[PDB]
């Protein structure tokens, strides 16, 4: 098992998801999603994320407090195309952004993305540097997942602690 995670029940919502020696690979034009059967309310959730060459060289994301369809929930991402770390939400099937931090995000560079969620408060860390501290009260609990946007991206050491 080349994909390292402490979570299981990984079930594709859409896009294409496969395990490689670099970890779990997602690939789509636009947004796509894979959900774990694992669920949570307050937690730390993290992954190594690498944007590969291909598609639009866009983004890879943690997803959390997600509904069963990935139509509602929170994401934190690294976006190579836009040079952004975004904290955002889907609500009623569409995305809107809560906070975003500007920094160069390079293709083929491994980033460690960490989210700490506690009640309505979220702290997002990029390679251990705190970059976003935000509030949003829309979702309190749900499934963990992963997302890519206009990208091929690879996720490794995907872990939850609570
Ligand atoms: O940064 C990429 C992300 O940006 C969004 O357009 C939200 O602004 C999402 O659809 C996509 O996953
Ligand atoms: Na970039």
């Amino acid at each position: 098992t080349p994909f390292m995670s402490n979570m299981t029940g990984w079930t594709t919502v859409n896009g294409t998801w496969a395990d490689t020696i670099e970890g779990k690979q997602g690939r789509s034009d636009g947004d796509s999603f894979i959900l774990s059967s694992a669920s949570g309310s307050d937690f730390t959730y993290e992954s190594d994320i690498t944007i590969k060459d291909g598609n639009g060289r866009g983004a890879g994301a943690l997803m959390f407090r997600s509904d069963k369809d990935a139509k509602n929930g929170y994401l934190a991402n690294v976006d190579a195309k836009h040079d952004l770390v975004k904290f955002f939400k889907f609500e009623n099937g569409a995305a809107s952004v809560i906070a975003e931090y500007k920094t160069p995000i390079d293709v083929n560079k491994k980033y460690h993305l960490k989210t700490e969620a506690e009640g309505d408060r979220f702290k997002i860390y990029l390679d251990d540097r705190l970059v976003i501290d935000a509030h949003d009260s829309v979702f309190s609990e749900g499934q963990f997942g992963l997302n890519v946007w206009d990208a091929t991206a690879v996720f490794q050491n995907v872990t939850k602690e609570s």
